[PDB]
């Protein structure tokens, strides 16, 4: 089966094509991960997936989505990841991490605690920053502060420091979070970026924050380890063909700037959209980016059944299949998929103390 | 549903009737558990089961089954459990532990490493002890050393020390492993016990090691925490009705000696047997012990589908349903069972960072 073929990117080999995408846990304290994350991540790694990407980890305190988000904005924060990285490797999965800045969608409640911007008088909240002083709207009504050129320089440096810390903590795969309406996505989108300096206006100017951040990260991130990004390639906002064309152009620039693989997502930059959720709905979009930018891709948002995952790979829509919620339901989903696809010795997707008994 | 009704025994309340029975992992080193066990057990606890019983943990080095078995024969061994107990409690499951001595079935290879007695010239092996110098046979051909009265006193004291250490490590539930052909079961069975002193011959003498060990453990184990045992009530050796009658008599003695619940199993005392494996096959046997000894019971060996578990409880065959291998396959099996049985808000069988997304 295609799903259980190994994949090599730079010097890293994944044992199969199942990727666990970044999934926020909302269980950190002042950015510091703890035994929630250790057991969560080590358990997933033992479940058989080839790649495990740690949840959006903030490059700066104000770039957390919520008061429970993980951070890597100091050396102490980075050191907290070391035992988890070591546990993921011990299980034979490749440890990755998504580094992030939530921009105007920061300073929000946990999703089971309102999912909305934190109240003005709640001591947990903070001022958000963004390319322009324009609120997302709906449940995220707070108007962000318009970034200065010095803010831009500082956030880029925070991404560099974060990548350096990730490298030194032992991660073998990094993902820049330029999607889901967060800081990077919001610099790219005309909906959120109304700047009239070098970082707004034209396609080149809107792309600038993202391309400079990639180039700056590339300086510290090892050339033999995959350098990836997540990017929302359309919004379902009635501007899809022109947005996809620009997104594909940006993907070509990413590739030329050393990007090894693109995680293709939706923008979520604004609330007034009509996203056609359904099984594997991103497949054709991912395929188009893969073909037109000539870049490996992954995607998510409905590939979490074994036959869907297998079909997407065989059709060359995707190079890796990201499976998120099914792994929350069953951390051993890779074993389930191996069984479902009729893979030989499917139980040995799991480590011996499980596999021997399940044969 | 019955499966998701809480259960109270002494001062301990289980959130549902799903018990994860002891399952050896074969991953300890000189008895010391490690991050294999920590993540394994904490992950299971988060999966929703009401009770998680840690694998057979040796009261003495020679009472390990294998070189990978856990031990609690020193204070350092006990202290290693403390962070795991704390993680199980944090997840809302009740931490239990099975304390054990493998008797003539000790000094064996891991099941995926031959599953047989260790070779005479392998530096990892050791002399086994038993009521009588008689080998199990088949894949376990080593003849054990016949225990002296001082050996008996010493092993009883090892069980006491183990229970004291379990208590002080924070366990809220203990299980004496008097089953599966190990030391305790082998004292009870006429197949393995040919002694002519106070510990062999008559029913009272064969029962003596088990009853004295229970009474000795009871002295140190808190009266407000469940005190349980696993016991093989028949062998499927052509002597079933007489063996079950004696086993039920022993269960009555256990109850009179402060046993709160009996895990009903098969003996596995000798290899020449004909066990009728099948779904829920132990149900009627467990029900008979429950009724005739008037003692709460659990059992296992084929209850691992949600409808089977629910039926066994509704029929009052069992008080708790032990589900083993299905939890190795899917550590979130309790969530799966909740969904299958149509339990309201089934995803909240899991903690918030999973449940919110699976609703
Ligand atoms: C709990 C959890 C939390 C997150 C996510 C999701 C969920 C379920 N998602 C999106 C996620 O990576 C994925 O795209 C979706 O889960 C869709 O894939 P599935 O359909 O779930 O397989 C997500 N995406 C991301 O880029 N960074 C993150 O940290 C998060 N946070
Ligand atoms: C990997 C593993 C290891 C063990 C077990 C089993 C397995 C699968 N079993 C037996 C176990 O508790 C249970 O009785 C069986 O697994 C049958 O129940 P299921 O059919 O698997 O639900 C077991 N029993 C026991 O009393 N102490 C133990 O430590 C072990 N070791």
């Amino acid at each position: 089966s295609a799903l259980f073929e190994p994949y090599t990117l730079k010097d890293v080999t994944l044992r199969n094509r199942i990727a666990i995408p970044p999934m926020c846990q909302y269980m950190a304290e002042d950015g510091m991960i703890n035994d929630w994350h250790h057991v969560h991540l080590a358990g997933l790694a033992r479940g058989g997936a080839g790649l495990l990407v740690v949840e959006a980890t903030a490059v700066a305190p104000e770039g957390r989505i919520t008061p429970g988000c993980a951070g890597i904005w100091s050396d102490a924060h980075a050191q907290a990841f070391v035992p988890v990285v070591q546990a993921i490797k011990a299980a034979g999965s490749v440890p990755g991490i998504q580094i992030a800045h939530a921009g105007r969608k920061a300073s929000a409640n946990r999703p089971w605690e309102g999912d909305d911007h934190i109240a003005a008088d709640d001591t947990r909240g903070w001022e958000t920053i963004a390319p322009s002083a324009i609120a997302f709207g709906a449940h995220l009504p707070k108007v962000p502060r318009e970034m200065t050129l010095d803010d831009i320089a500082r956030v880029k440096q925070d991404f560099v420091d974060a990548a350096r810390r990730a490298r030194d903590a032992g991660f073998e795969w990094i993902e820049l979070h330029f999607a889901h309406g967060f800081l990077g996505q919001s610099f790219f989108s005309e909906h959120s970026n109304k700047r009239t300096d070098a970082y707004g206006g034209s396609f080149d100017n809107r792309s600038r924050f993202l391309l400079e951040t990639l180039a700056a990260v590339r300086e510290v991130w090892p050339e033999n380890l995959p350098l990836t990004a997540r990017f929302g390639v359309l919004e379902y906002d009635g501007r899809d063909e022109q947005t996809l064309e620009e997104s594909i152009e940006l993907a070509r620039r990413f590739k030329a700037g050393g990007l090894d693989l693109l995680s293709v997502s939706v923008g979520f930059t604004i609330p007034d959209t009509n996203i056609p959720w359904g099984p594997a709905f991103m497949g054709p979009i991912a395929e188009r980016v893969r073909r037109e930018a000539k870049l490996p891709v992954t995607s998510a948002w409905g590939f979490g059944t074994p036959q869907l995952a297998e079909a997407a790979l065989q059709a060359n829509q995707l190079d890796l299949v990201s499976v998120g919620r099914a792994h929350l339901a069953d951390p051993h989903w890779a074993y389930f998929a191996a069984k479902e696809l009729g893979v030989e010795k499917a139980s040995w997707t799991l480590p011996a103390p499980y596999a021997h008994w399940l044969e």
